[PDB]
């Protein structure tokens, strides 16, 4: 319009550079639109974020911005531009511009039965991108089909780092990590048992849930709640071995698991009779109840199922991994607004340097 462009009666003030707005859904803190970038001459995705009234919204917005701003990887969504008011008082919204991806795995699996070549290629990309995330000491914490973007030529990109976080190995996090992380159906066992002291292996589990879903077009553990989710897991994996119950540091947690009826391990080839044998082996290694025995991203890439893509020299790691200085963000929302104002300044029109 004359002033800011509107969409659904809402202001979507993306200056003159981005035009031809089209609503494409809801983000956690605002709607998302696709627009035509008049400079780059392509359509992009722009998400409006209004987190300033809440502390956790600000903490999560700052995190995604700082993480994605340092990350440079083919299998990870990047930030192309950031639009916001010239002065901090005027800043109520922040617009993050990213590549417009044709679809995502959640939407694809909804209408498509994947060929083994596609499953293999998609798994390789998730892991190649996950290796990088992990080498930077970052935990994504919300890996799932909808968070795996896809373009018209099978390129996959991991997105939505709002629930992501830095965890420097140099420090002990046991008891300080946020508790209710990840989407339920893709939540590793330990997020319930060892609630505040989990690790980056929770991402490998999530990837395992995505592999299983890619093979059957159905979520492997569609739990209805926190406990049922656990039973869904043990109904297929079977009751935990003795050395696993023991590795569960929480007393009451370990007690609950023990006071549960016995269940046999449902063989993988019973659930996926059609699936490739190697895929089922790697799957087995990814959906391991014990986080210490679970396969790691570098080993998962080296597994035989991905042997035709595996190439450690073309699977890069973070040049500059994140440290503890990145975990000093449990600040007041006022301070966080200042940090978000500073991080985005470099995208301001005319910014020198």
């Amino acid at each position: 319009a004359a002033g800011p462009e509107m969409v659904r009666g809402q202001v979507f003030d993306v200056g003159p550079r981005y035009t031809n707005l089209s609503y494409i859904g809801e983000g956690a803190y605002g709607m998302v639109c696709s627009a035509y970038d008049n400079l780059n001459k392509v359509r992009v995705a722009i998400k409006k974020i209004s987190p300033f009234e809440h502390q956790t919204y600000c903490q999560r917005t700052l995190r995604e911005i700082k993480i994605l701003l340092r990350f440079r990887h083919e299998n990870i969504i990047g930030i192309n531009d950031i639009i916001r008011a010239p002065t901090i008082e005027q800043m109520k919204d922040v617009y993050i511009v990213q590549d417009l991806m044709e679809t995502d795995l959640y939407k694809l699996l909804k209408t498509q039965h994947l060929s083994n070549d596609h499953i293999c290629y998609f798994l390789y990309q998730i892991l190649r991108g996950l290796k990088y995330i992990h080498s930077a000491n970052v935990l994504h914490r919300d890996l799932k089909p909808s968070n795996l973007l896809l373009n018209t030529t099978c390129d996959l990109k991991i997105c939505d780092f709002g629930l992501a976080r830095v965890a420097d190995p140099d420090h002990d996090h046991t008891g300080f990590l946020t508790e209710y992380v990840a989407t339920r159906w893709y939540r590793a066992p330990e997020i319930m048992l060892n609630s505040k002291g989990y690790t980056k292996s929770i991402d490998i589990w999530s990837v395992g849930c995505i592999l299983a879903e890619m093979l059957s077009n159905r979520p492997i553990f569609p739990g209805k709640h926190y406990l049922d989710q656990l039973n869904h897991i043990l109904g297929i994996l079977g009751s935990p071995s003795q050395e696993d119950l023991n590795c569960i540091i929480n007393l009451k947690a370990r007690n609950y698991l023990l006071s549960l009826p016995h269940k046999n391990k449902v063989p993988w080839n019973r659930l996926f009779p059609n699936a490739d044998s190697k895929a089922l082996d790697l799957l087995d290694k990814m959906l391991t109840f014990n986080p210490h025995k679970r396969i790691e991203v570098e080993q998962a890439l080296a597994h035989p199922y991905l042997e035709q893509y595996y190439d450690p020299s073309d699977e890069p790691i973070a040049e500059a991994p994140f440290k503890f200085d990145m975990e000093l963000d449990d600040l007041p929302k006022e301070k966080l607004k200042e940090l978000i104002f500073e991080e985005t300044a470099r995208f301001q029109p005319g910014y020198r340097s």
